[PDB]
């Protein structure tokens, strides 16, 4: 058990208990953080998680207390997979998903993978719940699809709003000014579309800001936030759309433009829900 | 359904707060009858407002059927909703149906359906609700065209039904260029208020008698503080354009540019939310 002697130090203990009162809690009352750490020395521990910003005092004309920062809680993830050996060291911040931040991290060998911190929510409550619950599924999904040959990263590991994955050897498309053929870097990005909607998926956000460009001009997808069903009654719109999108990238950026591209009525159904569902209820148990 | 069955219902629902399947012990455990939890367990699976699973773990969970029905419930007891009447139509994440109060005044009923596993199910689809709520309160109190909410309660939102058709079953209109010229000044006003739609489009866009445009769902709206708030917000521009060249052959060279956005409604929607948030 000595690969988990720092979850148990007094400000591990502390800023677990911050979290745990706000599941039920907007703002966590000093005295409820004390009763649930139960250590004495937690008004010291809450001062330094105050100072190092882990943790931040909020007043209400109701009630005061304390709420889990952003930093906070990536360090709580963190700590997490550095008692794991997944995450030993975190770099610079490599970008953006639509409701995450990406970050280049290393093991304790100094094998480089990506880490997505997962940021959803716009009240205390909801932002502890939907950022896990955005990760969770971001894991699931990179998982069932992986399994099935799609171009993702390789998922590596998960806990509370973070997920450790393959680094890809590339740059997403949004920065790539040239490429030698465009016309096969299109035909792929369109294969993608064909190939999850034949798994019963539609991307919903398919972009230049989330598919990556490898030396080798070949697309791994590495951000799906809000997959749409085929059998939604709009999914048609929700294709045509991602199908849309990458010819106005196309076009804008490559001066490339073609005659043929998907259309929906050519969809022809192979499930990734169900393996996915399998894998969040898995992960939702521990 | 009689009081036991519905504190045993209510008991299902409390207990999948913090169990993927709720055993049996402690649904009674917290129904508290004084007994026959047993007995009305197996109505109520019999009825499919819950169902028996098994992996570990044994027990129940609610059904889309009993969530609907607790919610339903709670609407009747607050004189909202007397009676439901079939579907009309579909959200990006809910099912719409028109539903009356006692005195026949008829509203539109978002009942909100999202989650893939059972815990993440009851919180998600009562988020999604509250989110829309909450949203639609603070848009309809800066004069947005969104209907008027009525009541709220778990994944239901009951709200103003607005006398009027979605965009993609209109064919023909009188003036194109009045309903485009009205539904990009709305991704306009949305944008200047700090918020773009990110689904704007004509499945979620109703046209009424006048010709005036409602927007109806918009459950995954993105702020304009968002790192790729212009693409997103283009993406809704360029959608519009599709629809009006598609449907009407109407094209126009004044459309909305991001750069154009003079920037309030999230504060205001997760103020509600909070506000919410603790009554649930
Ligand atoms: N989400 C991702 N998953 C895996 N690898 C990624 C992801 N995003 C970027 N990378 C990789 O991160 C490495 C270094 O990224 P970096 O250039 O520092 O930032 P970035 O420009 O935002 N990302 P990129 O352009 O893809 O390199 C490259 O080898 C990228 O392919
Ligand atoms: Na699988």
């Amino acid at each position: 058990v000595a690969k988990l002697r720092y979850m148990s130090r007094d400000d591990f203990r502390v800023l677990t208990a911050v979290e745990m009162g706000m599941k039920n809690h907007e703002i966590v009352p000093g005295s409820l953080i004390a009763s649930i750490a139960s250590l004495g020395g937690c008004n010291k521990v809450l001062r330094e998680l105050v100072k190092h910003k882990l943790i931040a005092w909020e007043r209400t004309k109701t009630v005061q207390g304390y709420r889990l920062t952003n930093a906070g809680y990536d360090y709580l993830a963190l700590k997490t997979l550095s008692s794991r050996q997944v995450v030993e060291s975190v770099g610079n911040q490599m970008g953006v998903g639509k409701e995450s931040d990406i970050y280049i991290v290393a093991n304790e060998e100094g094998q480089q993978f990506a880490l997505k911190l997962h940021r959803l929510g716009r009240t205390n409550v909801s932002w502890l719940y939907l950022s896990r619950l955005s990760a969770m599924k971001e894991f699931a999904y990179m998982k069932a699809l992986y399994e099935r040959k799609f171009p993702v990263p390789k998922p590596i590991d998960y806990n509370r709003h973070a997920v450790v994955m393959e680094l890809i050897n590339g740059y997403p498309l949004c920065q790539i000014h040239h490429v030698e053929d465009p016309a096969s870097v299109y035909d792929e990005a369109m294969e993608l579309i064909v190939k999850l909607a034949n798994h019963g998926l539609i991307h919903g956000d398919f972009n230049e800001f989330n598919l990556i460009l490898d030396e080798s001009d070949h697309i791994t997808m590495i951000d799906f936030p809000q997959m749409v069903s085929t059998s939604h009654p709009n999914a048609e719109w929700y294709f045509d759309r991602d199908v849309k999108c990458i010819k106005d990238f196309f076009m804008k950026r490559f001066s490339y433009e073609s005659e043929l591209f998907p259309t929906f009525k050519d969809i022809r159904r192979e499930d990734v829900e169900v393996s996915a569902s399998g894998y969040t209820k898995e992960m939702q148990a521990d």
